């Protein structure tokens, strides 16, 4: 029997161990990170534009109280694209840039300072309900030493909750007991392109500017689970 | 008391915790992965040839049922070799390539979807028996801009079981409770060499093409252990 | 309830048929060291692109009550600060694109494990407390050997580490995964400042990643700790 959105319900009790039913409403805020590396030489060539795990620490209000949360966003199933403007030192070139599409997965680990994430190691009856969110690509200019600047623009995917499992966010200090939410992707308008090139009408989200100026992407949800935790 | 190759026997049980004797025959299939990086200039030079962890997911039959397994192969203690065929821009070179020998170790993490690996965190009386396996190097052509092509060829080591400990395979999604099998190596025939050079009669397994066209290497074995796990 | 009797001991706080709460009290000698990744700028020889900190492992043994203790530590840093020196763009101009320095806004973490009973199955801990001495880390010299000209030398720098919290962690070695305690150390910058000879860089405070160990085999922090751990009875 439940009574409120955010609650801890004792399921079983033993001297040292207890099974707790934890139900939490959560506000998941996260962001992507990118690794953009330029090649040597005159400055017309980029060797890599790829995704990398991004952390985000924040606070929000739940039941009149301040919640402190930490997320870690990672991706997989990235697709490799490239642009070859020619082999001359002055020819614009991106050797490799990543794009997440419908064959890609975005994962967001979530932890908050409430009791539910305390010693969260053995979970059963895990259930979660999460909203969907659209991520769009911001513009990214490739400042060439001379001439007009090519500009990667567009791109978009919508994230859809598709599974949850336990995970550990290995921060610099504490290793947080977390829930890892997997999101499947659906490509959305607009497609991306690179101005001043023959590249256009491609669908997916490039790793050039996946946050598009936003401080974070937000997904609201809630979970319910039974966790076997120490009694003392 | 035992009865069959694959079984779960309750050693002792309490309302929330229980000790299980898990016995299983296992088919370990794994593989290597390599990072081959080229240097700048004309394209007659390689900067690095090193091993990197490799995952392998597969299925096989055990007592008439389909078992789903996942392995992660990593190596440590590799040896750095190199080839310097000149100073000129147009001269074939390998600045550093890894070779595993008798002073090296290969580790294979194993997990399968049977009850034995669920919540495998506290293990007593861990015992395992594993066959040995031979890993051989396949050819690897160094595609020069001009001239015929060097081809690293040969190389081999036999893996011999040398201990097991618990580990976790941190996959893009689920973090699998696994058994980490360590293997000591013995060099074997054929030695390795690089055609069109004076390199030959060297022993060990180079990182250029350690899988030798195979999809996986296979080691059959069995383990027996007692695991303290949640009752529900 | 339970009472202490000596410096190193295991005390049964509670016991059931599969689980038990043990209080582990220990004197520890924490020995660790830093590691750095130093990379030269290709091309010819007057430029460096990186000098950063990288985690470092250290294995050692020491005595505790007449017995030999085997320990393993992993030192990592966070909140480092990025510095650089640009003495020209021409091939023959001295350049270090980025070198890290830890200051008062940085943290040094030292993960500790030893082969005693206390670290066996350490997963659920409470009443965790530790008393550690402070330790001063100073930077040794680092010469930027060049083609020609008198060589610049990164010299000086110092910070003192002060215990600022402990949490559980795992040291993931090549084989075994060690249940450990991660000690966080906040820093206070100390004299002397650091500088680079043959340049206008001087009077900067903090510990550069060039030669943080100053030739020592290890840095050592000592103390003792006490904690209650929920472990399997068998």
């Amino acid at each position: 029997m439940r009574a409120q959105a955010n609650e801890d319900i004792v399921v079983s009790k033993t001297s040292l161990w207890k099974e707790m039913q934890y139900n939490r409403d959560i506000t998941i805020r996260f962001k992507f990170a990118s690794s953009i590396v330029k090649s040597g030489g005159l400055g017309y060539k980029w060797s890599e534009i790829s995704f990398k795990p991004a952390n985000y620490q924040y606070t929000y209000t739940r039941d009149g109280e301040e919640v402190t949360a930490h997320t870690t966003c990672s991706v997989n199933g990235m697709n490799d694209f490239n642009f070859n403007g020619g082999s001359l030192p002055t020819d614009f070139v991106i050797s490799r840039y990543e794009v997440i599409k419908e064959n890609s997965y975005v994962y967001v680990d979530y932890w908050d300072d409430s009791q539910a994430f305390r010693n969260m190691v053995y979970v059963r009856s895990l259930a979660a309900n999460l909203n969907s969110v659209i991520c769009t690509g911001g513009d990214y200019s490739f400042a060439l030493p001379v001439g007009q600047w090519p500009v990667m623009t567009g791109g978009a995917v919508s994230l859809h909750s598709a599974g949850v499992t336990l995970s550990t966010q290995f921060t610099d200090f504490v290793s947080l007991n977390s829930l890892r939410f997997r999101f499947r992707l659906t490509v959305e308008e607009p497609s991306f392109s690179i101005t001043r090139t023959r590249v256009s009408r491609l669908y997916g989200l490039p790793a050039a500017n996946p946050n598009n100026g936003k401080e974070y992407y937000e997904v609201a949800g809630r979970f319910s689970l039974i966790s076997l935790v120490p009694s003392n």
